[PDB]
């Protein structure tokens, strides 16, 4: 099975979501930094954006 | 076996991301409900909280 950090935040006015600063840094993300989103099966995939 | 949305939203001082509103109604996500946060393979899954 995949091991999850399970951990749980309230939806602010816009609906959005904040990543814990232990994964700013693992994911190498930063202010002004670009992410790309993903949906499937119900739940949203973020994963660092890489231009095209 | 689903294709993602492809979007991209830029990141805010916090770090943070934002759901398009097309998955806000989707999700059945809105302002004051909990989120649970997932970590796998270096990207991040959302989905709805449902504490036991």
């Amino acid at each position: 099975f995949m091991k999850s950090t399970g951990i749980v935040r309230k939806v602010d006015e816009l609906g959005r979501v904040v990543i814990p600063i232990e994964l700013r840094r693992t994911l190498g993300i930063a202010e002004k930094d670009a992410l790309e989103i993903y949906v499937d099966d119900e739940k949203i995939i973020l994963k660092k954006y890489k231009p095209n």
